[PDB]
């Protein structure tokens, strides 16, 4: 597998709209999943002098288990795009593994407004691309994405209908973990 190539951040986006609130994934598009388990995710991204830190949460909807990470990276010269190394933590944010130099993700923001966003994420380990994911995001669980963000899905060459909708998965979030 190869992460999608035509990916660059939309220019003219207002970063205070992305580094805002918390995000819940309402729809995801996973190109070549190595597992069949489907997940829910929420994260809280903050930025300061070009360094991003974000608490990251995954819920396995089949096994009904959750795992936790903290990402850190630097904004690119191109705009709202950053490559993040990440720690592995427990629900109390105790560090189980420090960030290393082989594991990272690149996050690119394709659209972001007052209520919603579209972002792309390539997860990598050493020389291999592990996962390519598009995610539609809202600020509350199960809120409808904006017409603008829906338009950006189609602009990106995609069909929203072909994403997995997370509402039917029976998601469970930990809003204490994502807070702050
Ligand atoms: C609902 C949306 C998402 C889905 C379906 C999803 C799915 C997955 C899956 C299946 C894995 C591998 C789990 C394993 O077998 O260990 C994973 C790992 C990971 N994801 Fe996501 N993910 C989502 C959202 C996100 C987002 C928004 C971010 C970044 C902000 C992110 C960052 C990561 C990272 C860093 C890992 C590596 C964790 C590790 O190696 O322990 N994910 N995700």
């Amino acid at each position: 597998m190869d992460c999608s190539t035509n990916i660059s951040p939309k220019q003219g986006l207002d970063k205070a709209k992305y580094f805002s609130g918390k995000w819940y994934v309402t729809h995801f598009l996973d190109k070549d999943p190595q597992v069949t388990d489907q997940y829910c995710s929420s994260f809280t991204p903050r930025e300061s002098d070009g360094t991003v830190k974000e608490a990251l949460y995954h819920y396995n909807a089949n096994k009904k288990t959750s795992f936790y990470n903290i990402g850190e990276g630097k904004l690119e010269s191109s705009g709202l795009q950053y490559t993040a190394k990440y720690k592995t933590v427990d629900k109390k944010k105790a560090v189980l593994k420090e960030a290393d130099e082989k594991n990272s993700y690149t996050l690119t923001v394709l659209e972001a407004d007052d209520s919603s966003a579209l972002v792309h994420i390539c997860l990598r380990e050493g020389s291999k691309d592990l996962g390519d994911l598009y995610t539609v995001l809202t600020h509350q669980k199960d809120a409808e994405p904006s017409a603008k963000v829906k338009s950006a899905v189609t602009q990106a060459g995609l069909q929203l209908s072909q994403f997995v909708g997370t509402k039917d998965l029976g998601c469970q979030y930990d809003d204490q973990f994502t807070s702050l």
